[PDB]
């Protein structure tokens, strides 16, 4: 007989590496992952992804149809151009955050 509460945090998810870039406003629960974001965006429609199951966690390689390829990958960023210090099952992002998926070669 006693009421709990959680925030709901936006989060924008973008993707600039594309043609069409994708931008969305995603409505999580705070303490959601990049990951759950994720989720978040492809159940509301028009977002797709993958990701493969490393030795290190859930690693994502391709964004809206387009795989890495050789000597590539999807970079996580927050703005601004601030790359993430953990991958998408472990950074929280904060509410007002934009996460920012980047195709880059090394
Ligand atoms: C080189 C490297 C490293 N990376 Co990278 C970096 N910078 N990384 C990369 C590259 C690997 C390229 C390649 N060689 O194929 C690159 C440059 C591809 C990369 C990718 C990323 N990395 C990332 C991060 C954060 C990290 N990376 C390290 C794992 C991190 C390592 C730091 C370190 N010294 O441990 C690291 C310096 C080298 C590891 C290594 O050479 N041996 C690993 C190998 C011997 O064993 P393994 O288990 O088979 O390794 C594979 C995985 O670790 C995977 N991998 C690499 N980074 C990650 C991150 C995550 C979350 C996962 C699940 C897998 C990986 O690639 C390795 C080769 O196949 C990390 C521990 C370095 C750090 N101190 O922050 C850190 C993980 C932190 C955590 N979550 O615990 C990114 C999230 C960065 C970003 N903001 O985009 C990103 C992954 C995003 C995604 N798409 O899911």
């Amino acid at each position: 007989d006693h009421m709990q509460t959680q925030e709901i945090i936006s989060v924008t998810l973008q993707v600039l590496s594309l043609l069409p870039p994708y931008r969305q406003s995603i409505s999580v629960l705070a303490g959601s992952t990049v990951e759950d974001v994720l989720k978040k965006a492809h159940e509301l429609g028009g977002f797709t992804y993958e990701t493969q199951a490393s030795l290190s966690g859930p690693y994502l390689t391709s964004v809206m149809g387009k795989a890495a390829g050789e000597r590539e990958f999807w970079q996580l960023l927050r703005d601004p151009n601030t790359p993430l210090l953990q991958g998408i099952a472990d950074y929280r992002p904060k509410d007002g955050e934009t996460i920012e998926l980047r195709l880059v070669s090394w």
